């Protein structure tokens, strides 16, 4: 009987039953926020970016606000006059402003998923706050949070707007799964693991949100248009996210690499009780995550993936770029194969191998991200160079779930798994030393010894601005 105004750019107030029924999903969204969102933050102010609008000339305000407060709302890319289809069956004729009754079931699948693993994101990294190295940092956790949320509003818009009763339904159902929980966990594994550190979360930012850029950027070609529209200005947020995976690994880097030429060295044990987080340590984590986040990707060869191209469902990765004729049926493309004990290669027709061409879109970025990080270890002289560890390794979907591969390549047993794979990802001990590093640091332009200073602050502040406001 107190209803909250909910910004958009797509005239809510225009369609009377829509504006109701997402006032009516607002109170338990926020009852959500509340329960689930950054532990023991509801009277902190925290300075933060909220979108206003969808221009690409300067679309978001920043200022101090409660996260309570944050106004989430709903933002879509402008339509375009007479919008054609640009792939599959579908190719040149115009978009659609309503879903089929042929494709429904599947896009609003497509439309779930997406959404489940934006609270499932929040849920992993709410208790993250409490150790935050830097107001820097803690800032950009809350940034990453609130905008978390609003991609959980952006797809609950497109079910309430589009999908009808069920729609409403899965509305509610978005809020009640849990990361984690033993009866309703959330949809991909993923995303019902923990974030255990800062050193996770930075990883988790840096390859795990990139999988949302290209499911997002797959989606922004759709030929449901109100999802391409949603989804182009969801890659233009996340790109910011993206940033603070790169940057925060890159500042544990260059702090480490400060610390080995300083006490002039380069064995772990010492480095660690300088309090750094390691170069070969680091290496463990990113062979982690990037093994994880690949299996999102989904099955190498896919039928179902070859029926959302064909239906005009979800794009390849900048499809308008490619020079083919986005058909693809007389198409091939080069995957993996497990061939005895030997790992070749292989072509395929295009339509079937199109989860492949995403994985291998991203790794390519990844690997661009890399490249960029290998320049502290250059800049200071030392020979470590991070790297990539081969597609098949440590991986749970697809060809390689049931064999072990090293990250360099080989085909290894059962039993040299077990015994090499402490070298390859984090151990336990490993995990208890990053953890014991974890303290919080919350004193303007102060940053915890594990973690270099950012290279400038935020919205053209100062560094050591005071980025939240606790109100203790
Ligand atoms: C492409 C996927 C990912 C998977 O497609 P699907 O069709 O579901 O699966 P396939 O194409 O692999 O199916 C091939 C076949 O393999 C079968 N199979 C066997 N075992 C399994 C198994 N164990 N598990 C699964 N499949 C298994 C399967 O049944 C099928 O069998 P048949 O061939 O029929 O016999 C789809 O979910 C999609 O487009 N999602 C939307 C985008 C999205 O995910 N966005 C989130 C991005 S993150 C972000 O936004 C964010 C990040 C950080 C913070 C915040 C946010
Ligand atoms: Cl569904
Ligand atoms: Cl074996
Ligand atoms: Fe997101
Ligand atoms: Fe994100």
């Amino acid at each position: 009987n107190y209803s909250e105004r909910i910004p958009n750019n797509v005239n809510l107030n225009e369609n009377k039953t829509l504006q109701r029924a997402l006032e009516q999903w607002q109170p338990s969204f926020l009852n959500w926020w509340d329960d689930m969102g950054p532990e023991n933050s509801s009277n902190y102010d925290v300075y933060l970016r909220t979108a206003v609008s969808v221009d690409p000339k300067g679309w978001a305000d920043f200022g101090y606000v409660k996260m309570h407060d944050y106004r989430w709302g709903i933002f879509l890319a402008p339509q375009e006059g007479e919008k054609k289809i640009t792939f599959g069956e579908h190719k040149g004729q115009d978009v659609w402003q309503e879903v089929p009754g042929e494709y429904r079931s599947t896009l609003r699948r497509i439309i779930v998923t997406q959404g489940d693993t934006e609270p499932a994101s929040v849920e992993q990294q709410r208790h993250l706050g409490l150790t935050a190295p830097s107001l820097y940092d803690l800032r950009n956790l809350f940034q990453v949070n609130v905008e978390e949320g609003r991609h959980l509003w952006a797809m609950v818009y497109l079910l309430h707007a589009h999908f009808g009763r069920d729609g409403r339904e899965e509305g509610e159902a978005l809020l009640e799964r849990r990361s984690g929980d033993e009866d309703n966990p959330r949809i991909l594994t993923a995303f019902n693991e923990k974030t255990p550190d800062w050193l996770s979360f930075f990883m988790f930012t840096f390859i795990t949100d990139r999988d949302g850029k290209f499911q997002l950027a797959s989606l922004a070609e759709s030929a449901f248009d109100p999802l391409a529209r949603t989804c182009k200005f969801m890659l233009t947020e996340e790109a910011h996210h993206l940033f603070v995976g790169e940057s925060g690994i890159a500042r544990v880097i260059q702090r480490t690499c400060e610390v080995m030429k300083e006490l002039g060295t380069d064995d772990p044990a010492k480095l660690r009780a300088a309090g750094v987080i390691d170069l070969p340590t680091l290496q463990k984590y990113l062979n982690f995550h990037y093994s994880v986040t690949s299996d999102l990707y989904g099955a190498e060869i896919s039928s179902n993936a070859a029926t959302y191209y064909t239906n005009g469902l979800k794009g390849r990765f900048e499809e308008e770029k490619i020079g083919d004729d986005h058909k693809l049926q007389n198409s091939e493309y080069e995957v993996m194969d497990v061939a005895g004990d030997k790992i070749l290669t292989r072509h395929v027709p295009a339509l079937s191998a199109l989860n492949e061409r995403l994985r291998d879109d991203w790794i390519t970025d990844v690997q661009a991200g890399v490249d960029r990080w290998n320049r502290i270890p250059a800049k200071f002289g030392f020979d470590f160079r991070f790297t990539l560890p081969h597609k098949g390794f440590h991986r749970k979907i697809g060809m390689f779930a049931d064999v072990h591969v090293s990250p360099d390549g080989r085909l290894i047993s059962e039993a040299e798994w077990t015994h090499q794979h402490k070298n390859w990802l984090p151990t336990e001990s490993d995990r208890l030393y990053v953890h014991s590093l974890m303290g919080r640091c919350l004193e303007p332009g102060k940053f915890a010894n594990w973690i270099a200073a950012p290279a400038r602050g935020i919205n053209n502040q100062p560094v050591n601005f005071e980025y939240v406001r606790f109100n203790w």
